[PDB]
C-alpha cells in the first residue's frame, strides 16, 4: 500500500517521524497489508499554493 | 491534510471504513490537524496495472 | 500546464464539456499559458472512496 | 472538488493568486460545486525536471 | 523509485507486459536502482476525461 | 502519455537526462505512443519525506 500525506509545512522532523510511525500501523491493521509493504511519501504544501474557496492560504489571516 | 492511500482491490467495505477512521486518528494525533481539516481518498489497483521488478502481479507464477 | 480536477460521480458529459473549456479559459488568461499547451484531466470519485473527518461520505447520516 | 495546477516557474505571485481565483470560479459554475469545498493547489515544475518527446526544457532553447 | 504511466484506455495487455518491461529496464540502466526497487503503476484514462486545448478527445472532429 | 518518475535525490543532471530518453523511448516503442506526445516528469523526494516499514529513510543507515 502506498500513502501520500499532503500537509501544510510547519511541521516538526519529530511529528513527520510519528506521522508515518502512526499511519503506517493504522493501515497494517485495517488492511491485513505486510508492513514491509507499506510505503508512505510526506508532501509539504506552501501557503501561497494552497487555497480554498478561490483564496490562497497566504492571503489569509 | 490529505491523504491518499494507494492499494490493491479487495479490501471489504468494513477494512476501508477502518482504513479511513484509524488513518485519520493517526493523522490528528500525530500532526495536531482538526478532524474536519482531515481528507482521505482512498485508490484501488488492478494487479495487471501494478508492477514490482518488471513484472506486473498478474503475471507472477 | 497540467489541470487535474478531482471530483464526485454524478455530473453531466454537458457539465464536463464546460468544466474543461471554462477551466481552461481560466488558466489561458491566467498565466499566459497558450491552448494548446493546456491540458485538463477529470478525475471522478466514488462516495465510499472519499473520507472527511474519518467518516466516508457514503457512511455520512 | 480538488484542483491541481501543474505549471512551470515563472508565474509572478499576482498570476497566481489569478489562477487561484478564476479556475475556482469555472469550477463553481460549470459543476455546481458549493464554493467552500473546492480546494486548489498550484504545482510548479523545473525545466531540468519536465521533458517532451524525450528532451527536457532545460536542454532546449 | 516509483513510476506511473499514464495513457489512454486501448492498449492490449502484451503491450502493457511490454510496458512495464521496457520502462523498467530503462530506469535500472539510467538511475542505478536495483529491480526489485523498481515499481511500475499504469493508469488508464476516457477520451472523455481528458482534454487539450479545452476540447475532451471524445469531443474532437 | 504522460510518465512521472518518483525518485530519492543523488542522482547526477545526466542521469536525469539519460533517464528522460530511455523512459520516453520504452513507452514509444511499446504503446505506439507518438513521440511528441510523451511528457516526462521528475519528481525528486527526501529521505526524510520517504518511509517503508514505517520507518523514514532519514532514521536508517
Amino acid at each position: 500500500p502506498y500513502v501520500t500525506v499532503k500537509m501544510l509545512e510547519g511541521r516538526t522532523d519529530e511529528q513527520k517521524r510519528n506521522l508515518v510511525e502512526k499511519v503506517t500501523e493504522a493501515v497494517k491493521e485495517t488492511t491485513g497489508a505486510s508492513e514491509e509493504k507499506i510505503v508512505v511519501f510526506i508532501e509539504e504544501m506552501r501557503k501561497d499554493h494552497y487555497a480554498v474557496a478561490g483564496k490562497r492560504l497566504s492571503d489569509m489571516e
